[PDB]
């Protein structure tokens, strides 16, 4: 994996040139695309920019995010050849900082469950996760130092964990979803994939200019609360293997680790996430569902079909529960600086299973809105396993800091 | 003006066929458009649907709202001939209910301050307000029974008042902003224009299927609190004349009216609205500002150029201020059912002034999120004057009921 912060430093000290950095990404892509299929399209003519903290940094954009110079096909035949007139605001944040939009990474149809052709970098016979399949896979394959994706269920954290890359889903609404194909406006949150927490941090700084992302250093003696999300069901062994490895490494590094059960109000929040997501999806994809029903990928078509009956009333009730959830979640953070849990059910599923993987350990947080970061921990049978670091809402900075700490802790 | 609730009833009993209803609108549009200039595009082939609560109901759509069968030019040369791929979700809500999208109404450039060529229905020498110029002018001229617009500052209520039509800016985020050109994602709220409060209710019921909009009837002896928003300065004579006429009609109708002072936190929220709005404006229009700066309409270009320096810091500070204002604003609604204030600074400005009007008496409420309803009161020199009925967040039904009440009261 290529490190964004690394490139920045080397480029900044004239040790490395922006054109060399971009040339390298093009090289890496060509080196593995016929193997990973992480790009819907690759702009080979992309060149480094002359100025900005991200000059010489190649970035892949999930194909549900608008680009003015490249098609944005939403991973659906319905939008084959579709060309947005403008770049999405998040894309402009990158371009303005000097970044190079090297290509559009694969996305499942409308960011749902229908698998793409992308394969896991660590094992061509396994899925790279979803829906940000291409972004995670591309970063995990060492093709690019940065990639943008989105999360509604767990499409940022989960795929990153499956591909063994660092990733973050900032606090809800921090990054605008303007020009980002909507699934659920109550949940949709843009995310970033990188090699390490530090890369994520620098990436966010360049995009937002928010001082909180400036000069972030590994956290010291973090106060951690471990939650195994019992309400989410039975976790796979490999996943628990990573969480224990992470807890152990953090304890050696000075972290205080105490297990804690999440309030009932939160369990309920996790339960009603589907209701909120699916009710809004029918509104958000009304044009597609009504005019191009049969053209909607199988899995997505099936879940929408199964939920055409959700009512505004039970939807309103779900949102009430959701709010109860946030209110009582904040209290849990009075005694701990962050929470540590699974980033996925286990190792990435074989491709033959025809599944991107169950986001049950990710969805609650997307609804609560807190910033989440995936920290690669270990590998089982060659497939990566990570843990998810979660901080108080609006505290992305500290989430990246502790994630960093965890990375260093794991490195012994 | 054309009443949606009336057509709906006559079509229901069979007295009027959907086809004849749409023929009515085409004719009404045909008879006044050449002088009002309210439509960017009039689809003369638009026909009625055979079913749905809105069958035979023609609706005008502000041109920053995506439509699949008609261009969406954002009131800007930059988007000349721009054709969205899909109908925006709010449009689909109308279509699915049986309504007919008869055309795209004029919108100022990217819904900002640069005037459109539309003229006030009551006096062609005056502005119809903005930025939803076309929707207001069209309904006010009796061309169509319903129209959609948007409000970031006061773009729904103010132009509604200027053109003497009923209108409602629903609770923030009730109606999705997907497919709606964004200005400020923390403010943008879709709104409706109609003959009376009741026509708004029927439209919302049909669009959302929410029970709170079903069976709405005029409120009885409503508890009203009058707020003159002193923080925004004194209003023009005509505006105060209408408010005084509304209070008297209300009292004489059985309502308890009391002058209320707004919590200081609220005054502050009004003060920082421009910071949240203008800061996000820069992220939401980044592509336009960077790639087509000179093509941006004069006024918008100047306001953008003047706010380039706004920082994430003062931005977050403004957001916090807005949240505290919302809290205390809710407190106010513990003794009163609705607030009664001004809809605009006075009568519509002369076109010669090249201004759509100052939204200072509207912006606060858009930031607070409360549902507001304009109620035409009287005219001065032939120019309409209205008042604004505001209920608590989530009490759209009550806002319409009280507005309906106030309408009867004014009709004595």
């Amino acid at each position: 994996m290529i490190s964004l912060a690394d490139l920045q430093r080397r480029i900044e000290t004239g040790e490395l040139s922006p054109n060399a950095a971009i040339a390298q990404s093009h090289a890496a892509i060509e080196a593995r695309e016929k193997e990973v299929h992480a790009f819907v399209r690759h702009d080979k003519s992309a060149r480094a920019q002359a100025s900005g903290p991200l000059r010489g940094i190649a970035v892949g954009i999930k194909d549900i995010i608008d680009t003015a110079n490249m098609p944005t096909e939403m991973g659906s035949e319905i939008y084959r050849g579709w060309q947005p007139r403008s770049d999405a605001p998040v894309v402009m944040m990158l371009k303005r900082a000097g970044a190079t939009i090297i290509g559009k990474t694969t996305t499942t149809a409308f960011a749902s469950r229908d698998p793409t052709a992308t394969l896991n970098p660590h094992n061509t016979g396994h899925s790279p996760g979803g829906s940000s399949s291409g972004s995670a896979a591309a970063v995990g394959a060492g093709m690019i130092p940065l990639a943008l994706g989105t999360q509604t269920g767990g499409s940022v954290i989960q795929p990153a964990a499956y591909c063994g890359t660092a990733a973050i889903k900032p606090s809800f609404r921090m990054l605008p979803t303007v020009g980002v194909k909507c699934y659920s406006w109550a949940l949709d949150t843009v995310g970033l994939f990188g090699a390490r927490a530090e890369d994520l941090a620098r990436g966010l700084l360049a995009m937002t200019g928010r001082s909180e992302f400036s000069g972030i250093v590994p956290a010291k003696a973090p106060r951690i609360g471990v939650v195994r999300q019992e309400f989410a069901g039975a976790v796979e062994p490999a996943a628990e293997q990573g969480l224990q490895a992470a807890i152990k490494a953090a304890e050696r590094a000075g972290a205080s680790v105490q297990a804690i059960d999440l309030p009932e109000a939160v369990h309920e929040a996790w339960r009603i996430h589907p209701i909120i997501q699916d009710f809004e999806a029918h509104r958000a994809l009304a044009w597609e569902f009504s005019e191009h029903h049969d053209e909607i990928a199988p899995m997505l078509r099936a879940s929408l079909d199964a939920t055409v009956g959700l009512t505004p009333k039970e939807y309103d009730e779900a949102r009430r529960i959701g709010r109860r959830g946030r209110r009582e979640l904040g209290e849990v953070f009075e005694g701990v600086d962050v929470l540590l849990t699974y980033s996925a059910p286990g190792t990435a599923p074989a491709k033959a299973l025809a599944s991107t993987g169950d986001p049950r350990y990710n969805r609650l947080w997307t609804l609560m809105g807190n910033p989440c970061v995936n920290v690669p921990v270990l590998k089982v049978g060659g497939l990566p396993i990570g843990v998810q670091v979660i901080a108080r809402f609006g505290n992305d900075a500290h989430a990246l800091a502790t994630a960093w700490f965890l990375e260093d802790a794991l490195a012994k």
